[PDB]
């Protein structure tokens, strides 16, 4: 392909750097050391996180103005529609994105007015739109894993041991308590890995060593991206060691968010919204936003779980050079609508836009030439994956979406 036009873009972005959501007794008990405190209330976007999102917004601006999808200077109000989930961290991310892609332009983000309820676009199962069946969910998650959860200790032996050494787990209150019971302090096996669906089927949670290690690995990465001086007690260094440690986090997201029998239910509203916005089908099912015919970019301010759900539904898999989290802070799953001017056949392309560990930690100015954001084209399962942009035919893509959705989970 050559000479195709970029007609429209949807950005499903993760929020930027946040403080940890929770500090449980388990998280304190698995290390003798003290977790460093954060300058912002639990779960909120940090000011540094906003600055990093704004830097990414400036890159998105340079990139799409180079393409021409965005004109020079301030975008209009019809050009960009930005919708955020109800969390503070997503709402502020959305505004910091606009401040970077349209600096001093006074663009405004939109969100569900009732902040005391989840937004079913981003959390339809939690919202009660559709329910998970526990029996089915245990069966199909084991099928995706390819064995019982007890195999995780062996599949991830080295990263689990690596995490225990970072935590100094052998000297921790939890280990001391295990030794009181005559058990050993094998961090990979400190407890069973367990999946629990709640009684109404509105929540599914993994707990145990993989879940904890995914949480703590993300915290270390957030510490690093926040530019904290002491990351993981200075016991985590080397890009090789970051990649292996965060493989626990990525594996947890694969199992609990990319498995289609969970992803289908949690991700159907977002997938319908992405699809209908990309082709600008303004009154199709799943198109809930007041999009103009002139819409050029739809920004969706969501979570790593949302990105992973969409990836599981579409069969997307990627690895990010110099970014060990597959769903990193402020990273965007970007959908492009490309059109052939000769016949007006359209195509869908998917890219993961992200900042590297150094780009985050050093708050680096991004630019098209010298220091661009990372951009990874992503192959789509069942798609034609044509050329450098891995293009999928519009009709092929719509067929895949139709097969992937759980239609009872629409809004």
């Amino acid at each position: 392909p050559t000479g195709y036009t970029l007609e429209r873009v949807v950005i499903l972005s993760r929020h930027g750097v946040r403080s940890p959501t929770k500090q449980t007794q388990l998280m304190n008990d698995v290390t003798p050391d003290t977790w460093p405190q954060w300058p912002v209330a639990a779960g909120e976007l940090t000011p540094r996180g906003c600055q990093l999102v704004t830097l990414m917004g400036r890159f998105y601006g340079d990139y799409f103005r180079s393409q021409g999808l965005l004109a020079a200077g301030c975008p209009t109000d019809a050009d960009i529609y930005a919708q955020a989930d109800v969390d503070q961290r997503t709402r502020l991310t959305c505004q910091c994105f606009l401040d970077g892609i349209a600096p001093g332009c006074g663009l405004k983000c939109h969100y569900q007015a009732d902040l005391k309820k989840v937004d079913p676009l981003f959390h339809p199962v939690e919202a009660g739109v559709c329910k998970l069946d526990s029996t089915q969910t245990h069966k199909c998650v084991e099928e995706r894993l390819g064995g019982p959860l007890s195999e995780l200790s062996k599949r991830y032996a080295k990263p689990f041991a690596q995490m225990g050494e970072i935590l100094n787990f052998a000297a921790s209150p939890y280990c001391k308590s295990l030794q009181q019971q005559g058990k050993t302090c094998d961090f990979a096996n400190f407890a069973a890995n367990k999946i629990t669906v709640n009684k109404p089927g509105t929540k599914v949670s993994l707990s145990g060593p993989l879940a904890l290690s995914s949480t703590l690995g993300e915290i270390f990465l957030l510490q690093n991206s926040q530019a904290m001086p002491d990351v993981a007690w200075h016991r985590l260094t080397g890009e090789d060691n970051w990649i292996s440690l965060l493989s626990l986090h990525n594996a947890q997201f694969d199992l609990m968010a990319k498995t289609p029998c969970i992803a289908c239910h949690k991700g159907t509203p977002l997938l319908q919204q992405i699809l209908t916005a990309l082709v600008l089908q303004r009154d199709a099912q799943g198109q809930t936003l007041p999009l103009s015919p002139q819409t050029k970019i739809l920004f969706l301010g969501g979570h790593d779980t949302n990105i992973a759900n969409i990836a599981g539904m579409l069969g997307l898999n990627w690895q990010l050079p110099q970014q060990p989290d597959n769903t990193p802070p402020g990273g965007g799953l970007v959908f492009e609508l490309w059109q052939n001017p000769d016949n007006h056949q359209c195509y869908v392309a998917v890219k993961l836009f992200y900042q590297t560990m150094d780009q985050l930690r050093n708050a680096e100015k991004l630019d098209l030439k010298n220091n661009p954001a990372g951009i990874v084209p992503v192959a789509i399962d069942g798609c034609e994956n044509i050329g450098d942009d891995k293009l999928c035919q519009c009709d092929t893509f719509q067929k895949k979406v139709a097969q992937a959705i759980c239609p009872a989970c629409h809004i």
